[PDB]
């Protein structure tokens, strides 16, 4: 024991989510852009705004589903392209994901859906 591997670098996915500030009955909104960093050592997530600001980050570690899988968290099959994921009631978008991570679904089974657009 002791050998030397880098076969758990986390898994990179653009996602972008829409602040939608309601003013009385009119609805105006920004779009912010998100990467979501999935962890296959531990399972964890951590999302952070490349752009007092809030909202710009969630830290690492495990997150559960949405109700009412709350007693579930989130695996590194939920996650791909034209998929949503809501982390602590907020909804974010994945929209595309680096070619490692395309490479690293792959290896697992999984077929990353096309492109949103």
């Amino acid at each position: 024991s002791g050998w030397v591997a880098f076969d758990k670098q986390v898994l990179s996915f653009d996602a972008y989510l829409e602040e939608e500030v309601l003013d009385k009955s009119q609805t105006n909104y920004r779009i912010r852009y998100y990467k979501i960093y999935f962890y296959p050592e531990d399972d964890t997530i951590q999302v952070n705004e490349p752009e007092l600001l809030q909202g710009t980050s969630i830290r690492r570690h495990r997150i559960t589903l949405p109700p009412p899988d709350e007693d579930q968290f989130y695996t590194v099959y939920h996650f791909n392209v034209g998929t949503e994921v809501v982390f602590y009631g907020r909804t974010f978008k994945i929209y595309d994901c680096d070619a490692f991570t395309r490479n690293f679904l792959r290896k697992m089974g999984v077929k990353v859906n096309p492109p949103v657009q």
